[PDB]
């Protein structure tokens, strides 16, 4: 279980503990997954998506049953295998991001470029630049959100946790059905209950019993 981000990442001045990352509460390192929506023309191949998220093109290709050079149709949600590890008391998967345009902000990088796979708060905490001193060509340390199954989750049969970018219309019920797991396992993984509002566009942890399906929309 990890705290649910609960839209606290939408205000860069918000200081809720969840915004600085999942908490290191299990094994120091594990295999994990992110999700990411293909974006044309910059992030729509295994090469460019892996470059943004620090995976490998072969891992992205195999995870989605495509080749490592296959163009991915815009808005397709793909799975991205990554190593999740503990750093500074948090679980995260490191990536590096070079700003392309002077005008990009900590928030635009977290919310738009990385599709809320990281937060403004974690970016600011792990980079030296002032929010008013970012220029094209600056490299950012990007702490992508992932977690490793706790002992209790492992004992329940979950081999991985997957960081799931919730889309319009989706619910814990419908997301659990994609991965063939119980709705209650999804709720428990995020410390939610059936009355909790699950926000669109905010990452949600999904515990997995096996590797994710190659196509999420099936
Ligand atoms: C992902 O990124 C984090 C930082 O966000 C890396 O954490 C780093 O952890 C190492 C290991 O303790 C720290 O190294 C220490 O640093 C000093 C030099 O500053 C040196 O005396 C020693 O080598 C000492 O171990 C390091 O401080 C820390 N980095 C930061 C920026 O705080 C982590 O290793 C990264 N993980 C992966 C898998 O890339
Ligand atoms: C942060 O990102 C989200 C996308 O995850 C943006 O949400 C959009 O909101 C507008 C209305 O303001 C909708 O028309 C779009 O459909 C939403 N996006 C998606 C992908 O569905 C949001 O605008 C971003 N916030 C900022 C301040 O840039
Ligand atoms: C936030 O969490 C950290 C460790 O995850 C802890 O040291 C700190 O006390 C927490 N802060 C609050 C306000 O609960
Ligand atoms: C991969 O794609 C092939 C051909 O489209 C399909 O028959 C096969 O079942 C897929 N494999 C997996 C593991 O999804």
């Amino acid at each position: 279980q990890q705290e649910y981000l609960n839209n606290n990442q939408l205000d860069c001045d918000n200081t809720h503990n969840s915004t600085y990352g999942n908490v290191c509460n299990s094994v120091t390192s594990c295999q994990s997954y992110l999700t990411f929506k293909s974006s044309s023309p910059e992030y729509n191949t295994p090469s460019s998506i892996s470059y943004l998220l620090n995976s490998t093109p072969s891992l992205v290709a195999k995870s989605n049953n495509i080749t490592d050079v296959t163009p991915i149709i815009t808005d397709t949600m793909v799975t991205v295998p990554v190593t999740c590890s503990c750093s500074g008391g948090r679980y995260q998967h490191n990536a590096t991001y070079n700003l392309k345009k002077t005008g990009e902000t900590y928030f635009s990088i977290a919310n738009n470029t990385y599709q809320s796979l990281t937060t403004c708060q974690a970016l600011m905490a792990q980079n030296p630049y002032d929010a008013k001193n970012l220029f094209a060509g600056d490299d950012l340390h990007v702490p992508l959100r992932c977690a490793c199954p706790t002992k209790k989750q492992s004992d329940a049969g979950f081999k991985y946790l997957l960081t799931y970018l919730v889309s319009q219309g989706e619910s814990p019920d419908s997301i659990a059905e994609i991965f063939g797991v119980d709705t209650q396992s999804v709720l428990d993984a995020n410390e939610l209950d059936s009355k909790s509002v699950v926000f669109y566009f905010t990452p949600l942890l999904v515990p997995l019993k096996t590797e994710p399906p190659a196509r999420l929309q099936i």
